[PDB]
């Protein structure tokens, strides 16, 4: 075979089955990912993803080197490409791991045709998922689960998750490298930042380092003492935990860096050393297993990120509000719990997860009655794990709009962030502007007695915005609105 392994997710060598069954019997493989570098054409995407994906694919590239091989990056669209690509590098396999999501699964079909019209083999295997979804949902009738609860019972009844697959071996690809010509870089090398055209002037060290070599070492850190005892076995929020950690998973698991089978039996394996003699709950796999619960809802649902026409979304009458999304999108609303989530989120890719409830509550039910789905694509510009399926199913959870959701109250702007972080130094590092504020005051400055406000050196209204709403007021309306809302839902 001449194969080719296309990268999409997947952008690891290690439990990469796909890659396995490229390598088998071929005389060449190519491994490809095909880049669209026409940016004004898509939707807009953040420097931090894009940074991380270029990382990642620097380090497979660099992971191939290794292998004396090379990573192909083609630029272009795949529809598009693909045909060429068939006939000058005479393509006779192609693999790739699945995507559930309903544009990739629409997307691969059309490139299954066009690879069955040119007499070329497909592999697909599904290592993205801890499970396979399609069978998920026929179990439960085929329809997806549209609680957790259901979800976790489907799966009690179904064979544990595949075993991370066997690593491709060194030689095995040394039988099929492909020629690589010496102006390789030129034509399907890694592009830069500077390359692309982003503006880098000042731009330091990512706080989220992409790439497998990366999501390696934090999974063996991340399986230490320290760690686990903290994340696993007693297990507490506190304000340390609001920053970026060493020890995070997330982003490495949206991009394939990391393979979730992977970390779920090495966490399964470190609770056996743990503890003696006992399965463990499912709830040790929370992460991962909420993350799966999203994918299937998402897989058969083409409207999934939308209200109207999604069949799983209650119809509510957001507020058509532009200058609010904007305030709130830009960390200008003058809530600074809310401001410095949104100021910590556009600059480093990620926040914590309850930092994402704060300010999602915040857009939508909570204060500014914003549509879930504006908040969606923001997160899709700015942070560095949120894919189609979790969310959209995040946001869509969070506002009441789908799940089964028995409310339980939105989190208070000031008091939450009060609660988190008492200190107020989260607010300090993300919003030095108000630094002066004292702990009393700084998740509500504009409480603050005068004389504070000049001892702090940032005058209310002058230096950093007054509130953009009245909470009280505002939640109070939404909070009735909301009961309104369900009231009007048919019973049965
Ligand atoms: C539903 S849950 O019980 O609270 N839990 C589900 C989960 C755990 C791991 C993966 O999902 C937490 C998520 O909701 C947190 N989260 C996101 C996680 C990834 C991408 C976007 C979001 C997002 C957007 C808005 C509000 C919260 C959000």
């Amino acid at each position: 075979a001449s194969s080719v392994h296309w990268f999409r997710k997947g952008l690891r060598l290690h439990d990469n089955p796909a890659l396995l069954a490229a390598v088998r019997g071929a005389r060449c493989v190519r491994c490809v990912y095909i880049l669209d570098p026409w940016f004004a054409a898509s939707s807009s995407v953040g420097i931090n993803r894009w940074r991380f994906l270029l990382q990642s694919l620097e380090d497979l590239d660099t992971s191939l080197r290794k292998l004396n091989s090379r990573l192909f990056v083609v630029r272009g669209q795949p529809a598009d490409v693909f045909p060429r690509l068939f006939k000058e590098w005479g393509v006779t396999r192609l693999t790739f791991e699945y995507d559930s999501e309903p544009f990739g699964k629409e997307r691969d079909a059309a490139i299954m045709k066009m690879a069955k019209e040119a007499g070329v083999e497909v592999v697909t295997e599904n290592s993205h998922t801890l499970y396979d979804l399609d069978r998920i949902i026929e179990l439960n009738g085929q329809k997806p689960p549209l609680t957790y609860k259901r979800f976790q019972a489907l799966i009690s009844r179904m064979e544990l998750p595949k075993k991370p697959a066997v690593a491709v071996s060194s030689q095995q690809m040394e039988s099929c490298r492909a020629e690589i010509q010496e102006n390789h870089d030129d034509t399907y090398g890694v592009p830069s930042l500077e390359e692309l055209g982003f503006p880098t002037e000042g731009l330091g060290p990512a706080v989220w380092q992409g790439g497998e070599t990366e999501a390696l070492a934090r999974l063996d850190k991340h399986l230490e003492r320290k760690a686990w005892v903290a994340n696993y076995e007693r297990p507490r929020m506190n304000a340390n935990s609001l920053l970026a950690s060493p020890t995070g998973l997330s982003p490495y698991l949206r991009f394939g860096c990391l393979s979730c089978r992977l970390f779920y039996y090495r966490l399964w394996d470190l609770y056996k050393k743990v503890k003696r003699n006992s399965t463990p709950p499912l709830s040790l796999f929370g992460q991962l297993l909420w993350r799966e619960f999203f994918y299937t809802a998402a897989t058969n649902n083409p409207r999934f990120d939308r209200m109207e026409g999604n069949p799983i979304c209650i119809q509510i009458p957001w507020d058509r509000n532009p200058e609010a999304l904007a305030k709130w999108a830009e960390g200008k609303t003058g809530f600074p719990w809310i401001d410095a989530i949104m100021t910590q989120l556009r600059q480093e890719g990620w926040i914590h997860h309850l930092a994402r409830h704060a300010v999602a509550c915040f857009l939508t039910r909570g204060d500014l009655w914003v549509s879930w789905e504006s908040g969606v694509r923001v997160f899709d510009e700015l942070l560095l794990d949120a894919d189609f399926s979790v969310n959209a199913g995040s946001w869509m959870w969070l506002s009441c709009s789908a799940f089964f959701q028995q409310f339980f109250h939105c989190y208070c702007p000031v008091g939450f962030g009060r609660r988190t972080d008492p200190s107020g130094d989260y607010i300090r590092r993300y919003l030095p502007k108000l630094k002066g504020f004292p702990s009393r005051y700084i998740y509500e400055p504009w409480n603050a007695p005068e004389s504070v406000q000049k001892a702090a050196k940032c005058i209310i209204g002058v230096d950093y915005p007054r509130p953009i709403v009245n909470h009280a007021e505002t939640s109070r309306l939404n909070i009735e609105r909301m009961k309104q809302i369900y009231q009007q839902l048919s019973r049965y």
